[PDB]
């Protein structure tokens, strides 16, 4: 297949050229006006970027009414996402080697995109190694089963390893104290119970232990904070990065924590209920500036589908989480078009940094498998949840008009239409 008339992100510039993909799905040649007898697709000077990586999704193994590997990977294709990293809070949670490989088998059967699996860390399994896991997920609050570190005194021992850890950082003791002071009556109460302090104190708890490891140990963990949502946690991470010599810290934010804030909580109802919850407008601003200042490393969706039936319940019965894999790319490109981040900022947080952090080769280079996201940067259009391929066909962004859509997704050389080729 020949992709004709591409504007390509290669190295760190925009070059015009054609991309020739051989029948093994590998990039065979990148050059201007390639003239070959082949199937030809005219890209019409759309932008071709190294395939987007969504480092934080929940495809709901064991709970397939909510999402499965097929519907989740069709949603990724629709969203322009070539790689996804799936979290281990399943039913049952992925806390043993045997469960990992049983899930991996199901993943292989039906995923249409490149999916990687994280392993779930417990107080009992944390020294174990799973060769094919991308990262080890630590929940500092209850999730499912024993996938929840209840004893924070063990964090130093858990983190003192040459491993890539992803951390859901909310502080169990702050939340328990708040549950004694507030009733869960309306949507804003979720934001007060899991308040900004509960995130900040969890981040502080991790950082205190990393300083010890950095000084007293020869292990060099990499710690990736999932969905950071507060200005104060970002500031603390920025500070401690100047103090640590051996340990690398990376930071992920979500589209909903950039765009949405707790003044919207009562209007969003269940579609605004997620963990960590809605924050202040000042936090939205801090996260955007953190992208521009390169304090924020990646954007990931925390794609967390639930049944619509349950998301329409009252705050006490409504599960936390929203789908997002089909909106992460348009919402990020929309920031470029509103002048809040640069085009290269968007490429960095969606494609280049996740590839560096998680060791994924999405590069547009001759010889590499072709995993490409093709975007129409200027296309204006409405997000319409009825056009989602996820089983979760709803979103707080439903009906929003944004600018910038993926139009094609190329998975290991196979061309698919994406959301914007129906807009
Ligand atoms: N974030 C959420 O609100 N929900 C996620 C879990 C998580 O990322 O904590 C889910 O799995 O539903
Ligand atoms: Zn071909
Ligand atoms: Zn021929
Ligand atoms: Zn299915
Ligand atoms: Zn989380
Ligand atoms: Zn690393
Ligand atoms: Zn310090
Ligand atoms: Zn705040
Ligand atoms: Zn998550
Ligand atoms: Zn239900
Ligand atoms: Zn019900
Ligand atoms: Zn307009």
């Amino acid at each position: 297949m020949l992709l004709k008339n591409c504007r390509i992100i290669k190295d760190n510039k925009i070059i015009e050229g054609d991309i020739l993909i051989d029948e093994n799905g590998r990039i065979k040649k990148i050059a201007k006006d390639i003239k070959v007898d082949d199937e030809i697709i005219d890209i019409k000077n759309s932008l071709v970027i190294p395939g987007v990586i969504d480092a934080h999704v929940h495809f709901r193994w064991g709970e397939e009414k909510k999402e499965d590997f097929l519907s989740g990977s069709l949603a990724g294709i629709n969203g322009g996402v070539c790689f996804a990293i799936d979290m281990p809070n399943n039913k049952p949670p992925i806390t043993t080697k045997e469960l990992f490989y049983k899930k991996l088998e199901d993943c292989k059967k039906d995923s249409k995109i490149n999916v990687f699996l994280n392993f779930g860390v417990t107080e009992n399994n944390y020294l174990g190694t799973v060769e094919d896991a991308k990262a080890y997920k630590i929940f500092m609050v209850k999730s499912v089963g024993d996938l929840f570190i209840e004893d924070y005194s063990k964090l130093k021992d858990i983190l003192n390893q040459n491993k890539l850890f992803c951390i859901h950082a909310e502080h169990k003791d702050v939340i328990n104290e708040n549950l004694k002071k507030y009733q869960l009556n309306s949507w804003i109460d979720h934001c007060k119970i899991r308040d900004e302090k509960s995130e900040v104190e969890a981040v502080k708890e991790v950082i205190k232990n990393l300083k010890i490891i950095d000084r007293q140990s020869n292990k060099k963990p990499h710690v990736h904070f999932c969905h950071i949502s507060t200005k104060e946690a970002l500031y603390l991470i920025k500070k401690v990065r100047q103090e640590l010599k051996n340990i690398k810290i990376t930071v992920e934010v979500t589209p909903h924590h950039i765009y949405l804030n707790k003044d919207m909580a009562e209007e969003l109802k269940g579609f605004g209920k997620f963990n960590p919850p809605l924050r202040e407008k000042d936090d939205n601003i801090a996260l955007i500036k953190g992208i521009v200042n390169k304090d924020v490393d990646i954007i990931a969706s925390d794609h967390a589908p639930h049944l619509l039936e349950d998301k329409l319940k009252n705050v006490k019965n409504c599960p936390s989480g929203i789908p997002g894999i089909e909106t992460i790319v348009p919402l990020t490109l929309n920031l470029v078009n509103k002048g809040l981040i640069s085009l290269f900022d968007a490429i960095r947080v969606l494609s280049k940094n996740p590839a560096k952090i998680f060791n994924i080769n999405n590069k547009i280079e001759e010889g590499n498998l072709a995993n490409l996201t093709i975007i129409d940067l200027k296309k204006e259009g409405k997000i319409n949840a009825e056009l989602f391929k996820s089983k979760a066909k709803f979103s707080p962004f439903d009906g929003w008009e944004v600018k910038g859509f993926p139009i094609y997704t190329v998975i290991n050389g196979t061309l698919y239409e994406a959301y914007g080729c129906k807009c």
